[PDB]
C-alpha cells in the first residue's frame, strides 16, 4: 500500500520504498501551466495552483470560490455538456482560449471534480511509415525517428519491458554526440510498479523542467471529500522527486514518455529526453498520444510473427 | 574515490554511491551562522557565505577583498599569532565579539586559508560521574544522561560501532514519550565510510535545522588554489542532503554527534536529536567535545575488563 503523501505527514521517499510513493496525488503541479479544480455541478473553483495569477490574471485569493460561469463564460456550458457526471477520467475537454497578451485548456472529470489545466499553446505520412515496417525492429526505429522529427527531442527511445519488468532500449533516435542507450537494460525498480500501473491507464506524462520546483495546490485536499485530488490524468501533475533526480543525474532537462499498451499490458514506452527544459506544445502531445496508440496496434501485429 | 561536488559538475548522491559523497567540501554552510575564508598572511577575505550581511552588517559585495585588519582589528593580531603557518587543522582560535545589537568567532587554518565561523552566543560533577561507573553499561547510561541534562536534547544515544561498522544504540536518555532505540542495530551504510573517516579526525558535527537550505560560499572555490575549500573542520559545514533527509524521516529537526575515539579508531558516537530545530550554544559544544574525550578514555579502560 502507498505511503501517505508529504502533505499528509508521509515520509520522503527513499530507494527502500520507491514503490510506495503516491505519485498520482502529489498535491502539486509543474510551473509551466496552471491548474484549477472545480465542482462539477456549480463550477465553483475549489482548488488552484499557487501560480494561477501568472496565467489567469486575477489574484489567487480572489479566484478561490468564484465559478467557471464567471471565469470561463463561453466554455462553461460546453465543458458541462462534454464532461457530464459518470464519464470516464480519460475523456477530456480541450479548448483554446484567447487571453490578455493563447492558453490551451484541458479538462477532465474525476468523480464530482473537474480538473482544469491551463498552459500556453502555439503528420499523415507517420502512420503509413509505421505500417510499412517489415519487422518489429524496423517499426521500433521508424517510431523513434518519426517522434524525434515531430518533437525535436534530443533523444527518443523505444523502451521495452521484459516479463520481469526490467526494461530495454530496443531502438532510439538521438541527437549527434549523444551516447547510445541502444541494447542497454535497466532494473525493474527504475519504473516502479505503481508508475507502471499508472502508465497503463494514463498514456502520457512529462517533466518539462527537471529542476523546477513543484507548485502546490491550495487547498491541497479536495474540499468535496477532504481527501487528495487525483492527478493521475493531469499532465501538469508534479513528477516524483526520485525520478526528477534520476533525470538530472542523466543530464536530462526535459522528459516525456508515451505508453505503448498491448493486450491491456504496458508493453513499453516511447521515452523522450531533452537536455534543456522544454515544453512540447499541447497539440503536439495529442499527436504523440495518437502515435502511441497506432504504434501499440502495429506492435501487437508484428510481434505475433 | 569521491565524486566531484555538485558545484564541480558531480551527480546528486543516491543510495548506490553514498560513500562517494565529498561531504567535507560541500561549498556551503548552515544558515544559523556565517563563514568567511581569509588568506592566512594578508587576512584578505577570499570567500564569504552569501548570508554574511545578516551577521556581519556590511554588504556581501563590499566584504569581499577587505582584510581582517579592517574587519576584526582587535582579533586579527591574536588570530595570526594563534594560527601560524603549519599548525594542525584541529587547532582553533575562539573569540567572543560584541557586535551591533554577541557573536562567537571560531577560526581554524587549513594550509594557507583561515576559516572563520561566526555564530550567535549566549559541568564539574559530570567527569566524576563517568569515572564512578562500575561497568561499560553504567558509563554508557551516565554519559547519555549527563549529555541530555547539559544540552536539553530530546534524545541522547551512545551509538556503538561493531567490527563490521554496523551500529548499535547501547544506551540512551530520552524525552518522555519517545520510543526506544535501545538495542536497535543499524546497517553500516547509515554512517558511510567517508563519514566514519571524517569523524575520526573532526570530533563534533551537527545539523541545527534538518529543513534549512544550505548557504553557498562565494566564490565557491578557494581562489588561492582554484580548488574546493576544505570544510571538514567547520561545524557550520553543510550536512549531507542524504543524512538530512534521513533525519527528517525520523522526525529529527536538530542533530548533533560527538565522536568517541578509542585507540585512534571510531568506537562510537554520542548522538543527539531534537524534534525542533535547535542551535546549541558554542560554549556548550566545547563542553561536549571535552566530555567526548573524557568518555573515550573511560571507555578504553572499562571495555578492557
Ligand atoms: C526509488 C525510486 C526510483 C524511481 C522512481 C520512478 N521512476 C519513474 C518514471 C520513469 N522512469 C523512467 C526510467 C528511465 N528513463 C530512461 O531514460 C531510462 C534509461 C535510458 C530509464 C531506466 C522512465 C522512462 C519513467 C517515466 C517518466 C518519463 O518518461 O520521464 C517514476 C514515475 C514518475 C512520475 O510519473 O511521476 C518513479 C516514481 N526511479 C529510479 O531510478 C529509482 C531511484
Ligand atoms: C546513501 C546515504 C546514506 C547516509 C549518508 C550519511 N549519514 C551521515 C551521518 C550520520 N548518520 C547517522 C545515523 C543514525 N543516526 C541515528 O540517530 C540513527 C539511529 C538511531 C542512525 C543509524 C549519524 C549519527 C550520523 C552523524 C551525524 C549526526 O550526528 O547527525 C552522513 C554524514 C553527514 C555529514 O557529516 O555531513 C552521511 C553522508 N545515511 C543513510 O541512511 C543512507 C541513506
Amino acid at each position: 500500500p502507498f505511503f501517505p503523501p508529504l502533505y499528509l505527514g508521509g515520509p520522503e521517499i527513499t530507494t527502500e520504498n520507491c514503490e510506495r510513493e503516491p505519485i498520482h496525488i502529489p498535491g502539486s503541479i509543474q510551473p509551466h501551466g496552471a491548474l484549477l479544480t472545480a465542482d462539477g455541478h456549480s463550477g465553483e473553483v475549489l482548488q488552484m495552483s499557487l501560480n494561477a495569477a501568472t496565467f489567469l490574471g486575477q489574484e489567487p485569493t480572489v479566484l478561490r470560490g468564484q465559478t467557471l460561469a464567471a471565469l470561463l463564460p463561453e466554455q462553461w456550458p460546453a465543458l458541462q455538456a462534454a464532461l457530464p457526471p459518470g464519464c470516464p477520467d480519460a475523456l477530456q475537454y480541450r479548448a483554446t482560449l484567447d487571453w490578455p497578451a493563447h492558453l490551451s485548456l484541458t479538462v477532465h472529470r474525476v468523480g464530482e471534480l473537474l480538473i482544469l489545466e491551463f498552459e500556453p499553446t502555439e503528420l499523415r505520412n507517420a502512420m503509413f511509415a509505421l505500417e510499412s515496417a517489415p519487422n518489429l525492429r524496423a517499426l521500433a526505429e521508424v517510431a523513434t525517428q518519426t517522434v524525434r522529427e515531430l518533437t525535436g527531442f534530443d533523444r527518443v527511445m523505444l523502451y521495452k519491458f521484459a516479463p520481469d519488468a526490467t526494461g530495454e532500449v530496443i531502438a532510439e533516435a538521438r541527437r549527434e554526440g549523444l551516447h547510445a542507450f541502444l541494447g542497454h537494460r535497466f532494473p525493474a525498480s527504475d519504473i516502479p510498479a505503481q508508475a507502471r500501473a499508472l502508465y497503463t491507464r494514463h498514456l502520457l506524462r512529462l517533466t518539462a523542467d527537471t529542476r523546477a520546483a513543484a507548485v502546490p495546490l491550495d487547498p491541497v485536499l479536495n474540499p468535496q471529500t477532504n481527501a487528495p485530488t487525483p492527478l493521475g490524468g493531469a499532465v501538469l501533475r508534479a513528477t516524483s522527486p526520485m525520478h526528477m533526480q534520476y533525470l538530472r543525474n542523466m543530464g536530462v532537462g526535459s522528459s516525456l514518455s508515451v505508453s505503448v499498451v498491448v493486450g491491456g499490458q504496458l508493453w513499453g514506452l516511447i521515452a523522450c529526453h531533452h537536455q534543456t527544459p522544454y515544453v512540447l506544445p499541447p497539440d503536439l502531445r495529442t499527436t504523440l498520444e495518437y502515435l502511441g496508440r497506432l504504434l501499440s496496434l502495429q506492435v501487437q501485429v508484428k510481434e505475433a510473427l
